[PDB]
C-alpha cells in the first residue's frame, strides 16, 4: 500500500526534514507505507507554495505536510479549504478557526500570560518578530487593558544585518531610559541567539535583569552564554527530555551519522522538528484508522488542475480530516490531541528557569489548570529563628490591652 | 482571478486586496511581472509592480498626535485595514515615550 | 500567456516597462498630486487635517 | 560573568594593546586602558602596513 502524500519543506529547514524521515521508519508497517512527494520550496514566496500545492493536487495526494510563513499562510489555508486537502504543519498556530489544517504547535499565548502572572510583573519590554505572527503579541496587548500593565513593545524584526550591531545597542539605550530590567523575547530560536549576543556585548545580562524567551524551545538556543551573567532567564519547553519515550528517541537519535542526517548527531531536538516527527505518527495513525474504519480514500483519478472552475472538492478528502483530528497518540510533544478546529489541546508546555547548573523545570501549563508549580523544596535560604527569653515586669515587658 | 487575467493577456490589473490576500497579489505580480493598481491600504515595504494609490497615512497620524501634544490616549483599531499604522504608533511610543 | 502555474514560470518581457510608465505618471487628481517612487508608494501627497 | 559593565575598569599591562581582540569589551561599559608601542598613525608605520 502506497499512500501518496505531499511534502512542503522550506529551503533552509534541514533538521525539520530529518525528523520527517525517522517517523517514516519507526511507524512503517507491513499493512501500508507512506510515499512522501517532497517539494523543496521557499516558504515565503506565495507563488512557489501555490504551484507546489497545485503540483501535489494534480498528482493525487491524500494529505500534505509542510510549513507556512506569515506571508504564505493565507495561500495554504485558502487552498486547503476549497480543494479539501488536509494540511499538517509544525508552524505557528493560525488566526482563528481554519478547516483542513492540523497545527502541531500548541498555543503558547495562554502559557505566556500565565508566566507573567507568576513573576508578578507590571512593567516589561516585549521584543517581538513578525515572523511567527503577532497572535502572541495580541495576546498580551488585549490582556494589557484587563490586568493594567505597561509594556514597551519594539518591532525587532526590521533589523539590517549590516547596521545590526548599531541598531541593537541603540535599541537598549531606549530601554535604559526606563531602567528596564524585564525583557520578553518573542522570537524564533535564531533571533534569540542574536539578541542574546547583543545583550552580553552591552552587558545587560547582569544581576538585576530578567528575561523570558517566548517560544516552545527554551533549550533550543544557546543559553550557556547568558547562564553566568546574573540575570534570571525563563522560557518555555515543549520537548521534555525526561520522558522514557523521548529518552528512547534520544538514544537512537544521538547515535546516527551527521552525513546522511544533518544536525542529528546531537542529544537535543528543536521544538519545530519534534512536532514534525509527531506529525508523521499522527498521519500514519490517521490512515491506519481509515483502514480500520473502512473508508475508501483511493482517488477517483486525476484531480485535474487546482484552478478547476468550478473547483471540484473530491469527496474522500473531508473524511481524511476527521481521521487526522481524531488521532490521540503519544510522541515527543507530550499528549497529542486536537479539537474540531485543529488547535492542539490537552497539551503541556513546561516553564523553564535558567540557573547555574543548567536548565531547570519549575512547572507546566495546562489550558484548564493554568500554571502549576512543582518541587517547591527546598527554599533558597533556611533562616533560623531566635528564641528571646524575658520576664514580665512593667514597664519593660507588658502585654497589650488587646 | 489573477490567473484568469494572466491567460487572457491583460497588460495592467486594477483591483483591491485585504490583509489576507495582499500576499497573493504581490507575490504573483513579482513573479509574472504584472502591474497592479490599487486604492487599498499601502503595502508594508517595497513591493514590485504595485501601484499604491492610497498615500501612506502613517506619518500624518504620528504628527497629528504630536500636534495636539497628546501623552496618554486610546488607540482603537480593527484588523481589517492591516496594522501598519499600529506598529507606527507602537514603535514611536518608545521614542517619544507615550502611553498607548 | 499560458497557465500561471508555468514551470518554470518565465515572465513576459513587456510587463516591466508598464511599471516604469505607471510609477512615472505624474498627473493631477482628486487626491491632490499623484507621484510614485521606485516602490509604488505615494510621494508628494497631501493629507488634510480636519 | 558580566564584569565588563559600567563601573569596572581594567588596565592591560603589556606593550600590545591593539594586538588582542578589543571589540568585545568595547561596548560593555567598563573602561579599558592600555599601552601601545606600535603607533599606527606614524608615516613609517603606514608605509610598513601598506
Ligand atoms: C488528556 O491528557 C491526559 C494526559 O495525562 C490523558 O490522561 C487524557 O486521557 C487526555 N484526554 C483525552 C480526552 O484524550
Ligand atoms: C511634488 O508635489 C507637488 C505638489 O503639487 C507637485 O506640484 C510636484 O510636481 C511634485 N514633484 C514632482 C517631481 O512631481
Amino acid at each position: 500500500n502506497s499512500i501518496q502524500i505531499g511534502g512542503l519543506f522550506p529551503r533552509g529547514a534541514d533538521q525539520e526534514y530529518s525528523a520527517f524521515r525517522v517517523g517514516m521508519v519507526q511507524f512503517s508497517t507491513s499493512e501500508f507505507r507512506l510515499t512522501p512527494h517532497i517539494d523543496n520550496l521557499e516558504v515565503a514566496n506565495s507563488f512557489a507554495v501555490t504551484n507546489a500545492f497545485c503540483s501535489q493536487f494534480s498528482r493525487g495526494v491524500y494529505a500534505i505536510f509542510g510549513f507556512y510563513d506569515k506571508k504564505s499562510v493565507n495561500t495554504i489555508t485558502s487552498f486547503c479549504g476549497t480543494l479539501h486537502v488536509s494540511f499538517i504543519t509544525p508552524s505557528f498556530p493560525t488566526d482563528g478557526t481554519h478547516p483542513f489544517v492540523i497545527q502541531m504547535r500548541p498555543d503558547l499565548k495562554g502559557a505566556l500570560l500565565s508566566l507573567i502572572e507568576y513573576y508578578q510583573w507590571d512593567k516589561f519590554a516585549y521584543l517581538y518578530d513578525s515572523d511567527r505572527g503577532l497572535s502572541t503579541l495580541q495576546a498580551v496587548l488585549d490582556s494589557a487593558a484587563e490586568k493594567k500593565w505597561q509594556v514597551t513593545a519594539i518591532n525587532v524584526g526590521n533589523i539590517n544585518n549590516d547596521k545590526k550591531d548599531e541598531t541593537y545597542r541603540s535599541l537598549f539605550q531606549d530601554l535604559e531610559l526606563k531602567k528596564e530590567r524585564r525583557v520578553i523575547l518573542d522570537c524564533e530560536r535564531d533571533k534569540v541567539n542574536d539578541i542574546v549576543d547583543q545583550v552580553i556585548t552591552i552587558g545587560k545580562h547582569v544581576k538585576g535583569y530578567h528575561y523570558i524567551i517566548a517560544n516552545l524551545g527554551f533549550t533550543d538556543g544557546d543559553l550557556l552564554k547568558i547562564q553566568f551573567g546574573g540575570a534570571e532567564v525563563s522560557g518555555f519547553q515543549i520537548v521534555d527530555y525526561d520522558d522514557s519515550l523521548v529518552s528512547k528517541f534520544i538514544e537512537r537519535w544521538s547515535t546516527l551519522e551527521e552525513k546522511e542526517y544533518p544536525g542529528a548527531h546531537t542529544a537535543t531536538i528543536k521544538y519545530t522538528s519534534a512536532l514534525t516527527y509527531d506529525a508523521v505518527q499522527v498521519m500514519t495513525e490517521a490512515f491506519r484508522n481509515l483502514r480500520k474504519q473502512r473508508i475508501e480514500i483511493s482517488r477517483r483519478g486525476n484531480a485535474g488542475d487546482c484552478l478547476a472552475n468550478p473547483a471540484v472538492p473530491w469527496g474522500q478528502g473531508v473524511e481524511i480530516e476527521r481521521a487526522l483530528k481524531q488521532v490521540q497518540v503519544e510522541g515527543l510533544s507530550g499528549n497529542i490531541k486536537f479539537d474540531q478546529n485543529g488547535k492542539r489541546i490537552n497539551y503541556t508546555i513546561n516553564i523553564m528557569e535558567l540557573k547555574t547548573n543548567g536548565p531547570r523545570k519549575i512547572g507546566y501549563w495546562s489550558e484548564v489548570d493554568k500554571m502549576v508549580l512543582t518541587e517547591d523544596d527546598t527554599s533558597g535560604l533556611e533562616q533560623k529563628t531566635v528564641v528571646v527569653t524575658t520576664i514580665l515586669e512593667s514597664p519593660y515587658v507588658m502585654m497589650k490591652k488587646n
